């Protein structure tokens, strides 16, 4: 067609109303499209009304005829003549009588020459064909400003109508490709005596030729070749800018050496890639034997290239970054390094769990089985992580271990949690995170224990002390009516730990006391979830285990107690005592979190069950290991729903790795959650500036972070400077607001400022997808 | 204990560093807590360091001794003496030698009297015991300013240390409850000669007594009772403010008349409730016979009251709204009307699907069965919704019907979608919403049809025209090798519709052509999903149907095709042709969306299957009807997982109705999605300002909105003024940024600015919970 050319050239004008006579089919005010209802009188009406409504914000109005209306035959010239004398904002008719002819012709006949420019320097130039795609003209404007050259008119870029009306007084037309306006260049040449130069501004060499030719012709026009001023000035600028851009490109040269690319202007991108040291080789199997590292078909064939599981780069009208000039090609190299050196590609090209050979699956299962002994063999004395050397701590993210002990006792059904008004503070915090009632009756010892067990008739009593066995045996002695009720006694050794240490200690105490050994029940697995798992994650873990045909006994089960559910002074909803007792007959023990390793071993030496450990269930490889271990335990193949979900997560990772790449993130959480989220973010391409841990835990030095320290949330604001994302609890809204970081991901406990924190599922393929999309949208909204 | 009183009184001071010697257990700079590591030398070190670091932002430092340290016996007076001479920011020791004694005593001995006030008017007063809880002092400060009285010191409110050091020069102490500082009031009385008045500022009557007594005593102190100025001024202000507050309370009086409340200061809240016309009557069955409408136990017994399925109100230190003064009690009435007149309570107190009698379930199933005939019997000629009277449309949210036809053809496996370069625009938009390849090859007719069917070997061809049967029978005639391949021909009648009309038309065309009638297969249900459902919703619908033991045949199935999945020029992943053919033997037909009703009837008269219709699957009652219909079709009871999820959704609705209440929302979507979201938001308590629909659809006038019109996204910015939330597609980021609305919920198509839009599940109990939490967090972040 023809109106498509006139559209793509004239619609980019940003201070004009574009009226499109006819249907939507076939079809900052530049973002206001104006379409007439399904007609020359109606177009008269629309012209009048749009002029009156958008007066003061519009400087002109373009009336485009479309395929449909041209068939109707309504003469847009007639309505222009019959309507312009009423509203005086200039109306330009674009009629049917190379689509870029029509554009150049209407532009000369009606737009160019209607206003003498306000400021006409000694070096005005007109750039014809610059669409300012993601600021490619913006990378060249400072160079032209430094050179002393004036851009009087940029056609189809940040083009104001007034700027376009000045093109009559200039000396050089530069056609930045978009050649088909060569007719306009030739026609302004005859009438207005303006030489035209067809230049490309993509690449060092082509930019050099462009600037040299421009300096030459403007030296002819202004002054003479003799006394060349522009030639010397361009030589000087060229030298300095080339030096600076080589110096800035060297780091990216080092990272992008020896990589192989397939290319499917063509030359400009070629030589740019060759400069960066990328060998251009030139259909799945031909790629397999090609082993390409990059696909630079910048075409709209994207989605195919993305699904080929290879890094892909796009050089077209759809790019969202400037590639023109020295800064533009620095950006080009940066985006290349982002998309090619991303950590996701080796993970994505790894073998799926269902296509691994039996030997590899056996090795992975063996690693999962040895996780517990690996954590226990690590001893913290050799840790290089820094002990906090402060004296006064401010903003302490270190919660009390009694909070974790309460969280674990809350997952057991009909539990009386006893602490021995100073206990209130635990109740309010846990309630506010969970928006749920919690029972923490606190405490003569035997008398009170009697009192409670009669009043509430519990089937288990949870006693936690920091810093008595005879007293408990005394209570049992004085009254054997209550002998049946078990008492679980948990101790945290230094009142120097957080929620995680208390949770681990009380879970270990439960594991050592309640379960009884017996004959192994096939299909039964004991799951010891970590404190970093929300109730939704525990429910999802149960569902994943049940999909494999296994019976999950989860100790503790906060997924039904401290989750939204709809009265006794005991805790209800958790795992019953019969289930905890029969959990000692399970075939295997699974724990999610390093801190629980000891607890798992507490079972291993008591009965002999194998223990399988997983640091995290977020990230493709970690969920893959979990599924492999579950398939090995159950003896069944992996269900196909999980195969579909893995494919979905792969697609999401490919599509969202552009927002995570080379972003600065500071994470301040407790040990296990910190490990999980730091590993996930580092595997998705983020640069972790600081890793702030609540307490000294195992494996902190191996985290993929620049700075790892044990600290509070004031060290957060001391170290999160320059970060694009902050991951922490709600208390982190301190350090963000101070540092101006608008991206804060709420994780861990407490999270009291947002609703649904305990219902956030970040486990498995769908949970990883949810976390991925949440973080990607945080990056999108704050940029 | 005692340090708890000194803490609750002295810790609110906002410009002082609070150093707490000892453990965290038992324990705007006011939000900086400073705790010493697990010690008088160490406290010396901490004092020095905290003074040097936070210098310029701190005016003093409080060193509190705790239960633990007092047992250690380290004399905080000794460290104060040994450290104050080094850093001169005043250090105040709070030691052990009614917890409010200690507070008043340290305050007099060290804080009060250290600085003459800068500006001491003729009416300074000291308010003792005002904690500025959510701004209760803030509602009284303008009244005191208008009266000409100066608040020289507010103890424990927005209390700056300098403000506290001035209390030595004043005439009246007013104890705003918090009595236990009466010792401080008596002790300032002896030394500084300042009368103390115990007043309450909660309620019209008590505020009146307070202001009268204050005017009297300050008239004694300043001037004489004779020439009373303050008495006359308070009379004047009292009259005007009482009139204004009665006038503002009348609307809330009308809405809160005859309601019954149970109350579990006590008097002040009583009389306030009685003023508002609420009868105070004074344990589930005693409530059943009490039929209470409101529970005003403002205690921390909240969670129990919330779970009693009754409106609950809280009057304590945890309230997040000011209740003092006339404005404070206007706020009280507003919050009462919000929590009592919410639409969620009648829905929440309705019978669950598993506890309904068989007759009620039969009636609900009959309504679901008659949905289709109800929609078809409605004819649009009588609709009161306004036809758009404009001539030029700007920001057209009306997508082309070819977009919907493409969306439906994309859900069929091995489909060649033919339209007869003008077709590109559909491909880019659908791809950008779905980030997935789409195939829309467009078109001598028989020659081209031959060409394609050989090249791509499809099993179905989709032809869509707007505004030939012999030509199709010609292609079949000329070449019977391709006779088997079915051709589906869809027509939208006026090129005056949106995605929804095209989707419905092509689904109706598929239903009339492909399915074949046969013998009814029990357990098979044909699901016709609406265009407003994302692929995740289609997958969840399939899972809900499969949990009941039913086989869902979903036409079309975009959940596997245009969802993240990992090449042919045809569309893959959708529903195969054998399944669509055998869908004509289903026991029942379910359609989600009014626009699909016709399609359902297209089956009903072709074979005879019953059709069940559901406008939306968001909201407790709608999902309840869906589950009842599914249970009736399958003949099985409702699975218990869904019972747990219903309980979770109920809890979430109770907990989140405070953020949705009386909020202003403007929704601009297509018909079915608009109905769904408008009904959900209106049922959760929001005030829908404007309902902007893309096209004229059935049942638009019955929507719970103030203004319903068919319009574009410019009418959105014309009508969304004053709205707290905007629901629309990504193009809505226009009208929000113009109007300053920072809360924009992305719904419908296209959604190109955020990742994971097509993976958003808003169906069923968990989907309703997800939508609820997303909207609640949007309201929380932008307020
Ligand atoms: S309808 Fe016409 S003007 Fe519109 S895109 Fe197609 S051939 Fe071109
Ligand atoms: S430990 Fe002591 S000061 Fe702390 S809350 Fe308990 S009794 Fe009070």
């Amino acid at each position: 067609c023809a109106y498509d050319g006139a559209r793509v050239v004239l619609m980019p004008i940003t201070d004009v109303i574009h009226l499109v006579h006819g249907p939507i089919a076939c079809a900052q005010l530049y973002r206001r499209g104006f379409t007439t209802e399904m007609g020359e009188k109606k177009l008269y009406r629309a012209i009048l009304e749009l002029a009156e409504r958008y007066e003061g914000q519009a400087k002109a109005m373009f009336v485009y005829a479309t395929c449909v209306t041209a068939m109707t035959g309504d003469d847009v010239e007639a309505v222009c003549a019959a309507a312009g004398k009423k509203v005086a904002i200039p109306l330009i008719p674009v009629n049917t009588p190379i689509g870029n002819r029509l554009a150049g012709e209407v532009l000369f006949k009606h737009v160019i020459g209607t206003a003498e420019p306000p400021v006409l320097g000694e070096y005005p130039i007109n750039l014809i064909g610059e669409y300012n795609i993601a600021g490619d003209l913006w990378g060249m404007l400072p160079l032209f400003e430094r050179l002393g050259i004036q851009v009087l008119s940029c056609f189809s870029g940040d083009a104001t109508f007034e700027e376009l009306r000045y093109a009559h007084r200039a000396k050089l037309n530069i056609i930045i490709c978009s050649k088909s306006l060569t007719n306009l260049a030739r026609k302004m040449q005859k009438n207005y005596g303006m030489p035209y130069l067809e230049e490309s501004f993509y690449g060092m060499t082509d930019t050099a030729k462009a600037l040299r030719d421009i300096a030459r012709e403007l030296d002819d026009a202004v002054g003479g070749l003799e006394k060349r001023i522009m030639q010397d000035r361009v030589e000087k600028l060229l030298e300095e800018e080339e030096a600076t851009c080589r110096e800035r490109l060297a780091p990216y040269r080092a990272r992008l050496e020896g990589k192989r690319s397939v290319l499917f202007k063509t030359w400009s991108m070629v030589n740019a890639l060759r400069e960066l040291g990328v060998e251009i080789l030139a259909l799945l199997q031909v790629m397999y034997d090609k082993m390409p590292d990059l696909i630079v078909a910048g075409g709209k064939t994207k989605f195919l290239a993305l699904k080929t599981k290879t890094p892909f780069l796009d050089i077209n009208h759809g790019r969202s970054h400037p590639y023109a000039g020295y800064e533009g090609m620095v950006t080009f190299a940066k985006q290349l390094d982002l998309t090619v050196n991303n950590p996701i590609w080796p993970v994505l090209n790894a073998k799926a769990p269902w296509e691994k050979t039996e030997e590899e699956l056996t090795a992975a299962v063996a690693l999962a089985a040895g996780h517990a002994r690996a954590c226990l063999d690590e001893d913290l004395k050799d840790s290089t992580v820094k002990v906090p050397a402060k004296n006064a701590t401010v903003n302490p993210q270190k919660n009390s271990p009694a909070l974790g002990a309460t969280l674990a006792y809350l997952g057991i059904d009909q539990m009386l949690a006893l602490l021995h008004g100073c206990s209130t503070f635990i109740r309010l915090q846990l309630s506010r995170h969970f928006k749920e009632p919690v029972a923490l009756n606190s405490t003569n010892l035997k008398k009170g224990l009697k009192k409670v067990i009669e009043k509430f008739s519990p089937e288990v009593v949870g006693v936690m002390t920091s810093g008595v066995r005879s007293a408990i045996v005394h209570f049992r002695q004085e009254y054997p009516e209550h002998d049946g009720v078990p008492v679980v006694w948990a101790s945290t050794p230094d009142y120097c730990g957080s929620l995680q240490e208390g949770y681990a200690a009380t879970v270990e105490a439960i594991v050592r006391s309640v379960p009884e050994p017996g004959e192994t029940i096939p299909g039964q697995v004991t799951v010891l979830p970590g404190a970093h798992l929300t109730p939704a994650d525990v429910e999802e873990v149960r569902e994943l285990c049940e999909a494999f045909g296994l019976d999950p006994i989860i100790v503790p089960d906060i997924a039904n107690a401290l989750d939204g559910h709809i009265v006794s002074p005991l805790s209800t909803g958790g795992v019953s005592m019969a289930r905890i007792r029969q959990a000692g007959q399970s075939a295997a023990t699974l724990f999610i979190g390093d801190s629980l390793a000891k607890a798992a071993e507490a079972m291993t030496e008591r009965c002999g069950m194998p223990s399988y450990g997983f640091t995290s269930l977020t990230g493709l490889a970690q969920v893959d290991r979990f599924m492999e271990t579950l398939a090995a335990i159950a003896g069944r193949p992996i269900p196909e729903k999980f195969r579909r979900w893995r494919s979905r997560l792969m697609d999401a990772m490919v599509d969202s790795h552009y927002q995570f790449g080379l972003k600065k993130v500071t994470v301040a959480l407790e040990g296990d959650n910190l490990k999980t989220l730091v590993n996930f973010l580092a595997g998705m391409g983020c640069e972790i500036q600081a890793a702030i841990a609540a307490t000294r835990v195992r494996g902190l030095d191996g985290l993929p972070a620049r700075d790892i320290f044990v600290g509070d949330l004031e060290d957060l604001e001391t170290a999160a400077r320059g970060s694009d994302l902050i991951v922490a609890n709600s208390n982190g809204r301190q350090a963000a607001a101070k540092l101006g970081i608008k991206a804060h991901l709420r994780a861990g406990l407490p999270v009291f400022d947002r609703l649904g924190a305990h219902q956030k599922m970040w486990v498995g393929y769908r949970g990883t997808m949810n976390l991925l999309f949440e973080t990607a949208n945080l990056f999108q909204a704050n940029a």
